[PDB]
Formats: structure tokens, C-alpha cells, sequence
């Protein structure tokens, strides 16, 4: 309740823009890597090891910066959410973030935040589950 | 030297810098370790050249954000504890756009420690990886 | 070139270079690890596997054909500007050189970039052509 | 639609350049990604099938979808071209991805443009075609 409705719009969508440019194309990449490590045939374990738990690190970090900004853009919309001021975002990808109706672009973000947040949490898992693998085979 | 609320206008400026650019840029570098690791092609000689490459670019970043932060500092020194502590939207710590000026320092102190261990954090692995590979020939 | 601004032109190269630290080289990083990626994959089969490297294949001869695009016109603003003060300046995280104030440091280190930035294109193209043969002779 | 013929003539001539910068700036910038996107899917093993296709379903309409948009772009710049085309007024741009647009002799610019426009075209026809193919290729790869 302490800044500019429409300030708020224009920081709600440097916001997403953060999530969408930079947030999601630094977990595609991660997603990337982390096949990649697993691709490479045995090495001995130690050195396999480390290198997961060194990306399992990266990954903790980044998640836990993209939460930062989700958790902001949430505490935006308990003002904004269910308003007109409800940003509009050309994105590529979802399309109801240039929706007029703005019920929708609401929707449209809620959603792209979930679907972040799946990814994310589905790669700790993978993860972790392959540092138990190794370890159970060492 | 300076008008208050002129400090206050280059505090933020400088703020963003840190949040915009300067963190940007460490996200970025973490990223990139990361990529070097992943990378078997190489022979040694090469892989060892790239980090040394890269903890150099480390090194120089982390000198530009210390002196961003330095500068802050020095701003502070005048206009900590006072109402003059710039206001900030920021999607790294929620304190910097809070009504009460003292939680904003709060907030930036914060900021500029998490970030300096983050920085710390990186060098020392680069330098460990470093070793490792050191030892594998 | 021989036609613009030497400033404007400074403007164009520093939008260009920005394509290729922060798109081209971008798009670069993500396809070497789908690459690797689609190695990483069994089962699938094989006239399954192949189809998603020539997938792969298209899509890399694409980027590379774009990335060489942007270089020419690159290349061609230096035709002009370069050996001048008005090579642009450009804070990058990678290459240290493009923020150094001597301008002709700027320009070596663009003119590195690029060349990283080849080798690294066409050691993919050539790994997956590998990939496709080894294939190939694996199967029909 | 409209025609031109009533605009001033070098009004046009910005609203041209304009028009090509989106092509070249947001329209072939957006249709990188999309081709890189749809890689990405192919190379995602898990999940399931119903979510796989689904993906690409959405992909697919993204992809008509700012199809469309180009194409509204380009059939300005057809129509825009239907009063300068052949003259002086044929905008000059300084571009990355064809060398044409910013040489001296407009005809050449004329011809750069077109160039660009088509090979656009060709991609995106190539795109969803790719897509339509794997979307049979999962469709079969369901059954008995």
C-alpha cells in the first residue's frame, strides 16, 4: 500500500521480464547440464560426485534467487492482483500475458510461475536422486 | 561535501548497479564455472587457461562490485540512521522499499554481504577446482 | 558503410556485438548441451535417434548462418572504424578487453570473440556429423 | 485492408524502415527462439505423452500465432512498397542479417528486403512443418 498503483504495474513487469529472460533461460541451461554430467561415462565417483553437488549448489542458489523475485511479485500482486494494473507482457510464449482482459493476464502469470517452480523443484529431485544412485553404487 | 538528498539520488543509483549489473554479472560467472566443468573436450594445459581466465574476470568483477560497495559505504557514513536512506524497489530483498528508513539500511547491509559471500564462495571453488586438476596430472 | 555516421556506425557495432554475446553465443551454449544431451538417450531407436540430430543439424547450420551474418556486417563497420577511436565500448563479462580504455585493445578483443566464437560453432557441426556416421554405420 | 498512395512520401519512407526494424528486431528475434524451443522440447525425455504433445500443441499455436503477427507486418510493408518500391525513397537501415539494406542504390535496398521477407517466410513454413511432423510421429508412436 506504499507506492504508485501504476509504479507498481511498471516494476511488476520488469518483474517477469527477469523471470521469463533470465530466471527460465538459466534453468534451461541447468537442465542441460545436468544431462551433460550424466552423459559423461564413469570418471571415477569422487570427481562425479563433486561435480553434481557443485551444480546441485548452482541450482539451490539460482532457485532460491527466483523464488526472491516470485515472492516480490507476489507481495505486488496483494495490492495489484485482481486490478486493472495487472502488467501486460508481450512474451513469446505464454499468451495470455498480452491478454486485454486482464482476469487473464493475471492467470497467465500465476501460471507461468507454477510451471517455473515445477521445473525447478523436478530438477533438485533428479539430482538428488542420481547423487543417491552414485553413492548406493560406491 | 555534498546535498543530502543528492546522496540519497546516487545511493540508489549506485544500488542499482549492484542489483542491475553487479549481481547480474555474478549470476552470470557461476553460470559459466559451471559450463567449464561441464566440458570434457579440452586436454588440460586448455581446460586449466580458461579458469585462470575466468578467475581473473572473477577477480576483476568482484574488484568493481567492492568498489561500488566501497562507495556506498562512504555515502552512509552521512546518511545512515537518517530519513535520507533511498527507497528501492527490488526483487532481491523486499526491506529496500520499506516505509521505515532504518529497515532500508538494513535491508542494503544485508544485500551487500550476501552478495560478498557469494563472490568468496566462488573464487574458493574455482581455486579448488584449480588444485583438482592440478593433482590429475 | 562508407555512408553513415562514424558515431552511428560506434552505436550499430556495439548493438551488434550485443547480438552475439547475448544471443548468438547464448542460443550457442544451450545447443552444444542438447547435443550432448540427445547422446545421453537411449532407447528410442535409431531412425528416431538420427532424425533429432539432423533436427539438431538444421537448426545449428541456421544459427551459425545467422551469427555469421551478424559478423560480416561486423566486420564490414570495422572496415570503417576500425584503427579509430570509435570502435564502441562494451562492458562484457567474458571478454575483458572490449571495456579497455586503448581502442585498439577493443578491437582485438572483438576480433577474439569472434574467432571463439567459430571455433566453437564449427566444432559442433563437426561432432554431430561424426555422430550421424557413426550412426549411419551402426545400423542400415 | 488500405492503400498509401496519400501519405507523404518520405513519411513512408520512416514508416517502412520502422516496419523492417520489427522483422529484424522482434519478428525473426522471436522466431530464433521458437526454433530453439522446439528443440528443447524433442531433447525433454521426461514427462509423458499427453504432456509431451500438449507442449507442442501450445508450441504449434505460438508459432501460427506470431506467424500471423509477421505476416501482418509484411503485408504493410507490401503495400507500403506499392507506392515507393522502384524509387528513391526505399528506406536505408543498417542491418545484421542482410548487407543490402543499407547500400547506396535503392534498387539494391528493394532487393535486400524482399530477400529477408522471404527467407523469413521460409522459416517459419519450415518450423511449423517440423512441428506438424513430430506431432504424427507421437500421435502413432501411441498405439497397438
Amino acid at each position: 500500500h506504499n507506492f504508485s498503483k501504476e509504479t507498481l504495474q511498471k516494476q511488476a513487469k520488469r518483474g517477469f521480464l527477469l523471470l521469463e529472460r533470465c530466471s527460465l533461460v538459466g534453468l534451461q541451461q541447468l537442465e542441460l547440464e545436468y544431462v551433460n554430467l550424466l552423459g559423461r561415462s564413469f570418471d571415477s565417483y569422487q570427481q562425479k560426485t563433486e561435480l553434481l553437488n557443485n551444480l546441485k549448489e548452482l541450482v539451490d542458489e539460482h532457485f532460491s534467487d527466483t523464488e526472491k523475485i516470485i515472492n516480490t511479485l507476489e507481495k505486488i500482486f496483494d495490492v495489484i492482483g485482481g486490478s486493472e494494473y495487472t502488467p501486460v507482457l508481450n512474451s513469446f510464449f505464454n499468451k495470455l500475458l498480452s491478454d486485454p482482459d486482464p482476469m487473464q493476464r493475471e492467470i497467465g502469470l500465476r501460471q507461468f510461475i507454477i510451471t517455473l517452480r515445477q521445473r525447478f523443484k523436478k530438477l533438485s529431485q533428479k539430482i538428488d536422486s542420481s547423487l543417491k544412485q552414485i553413492e548406493t553404487e560406491a
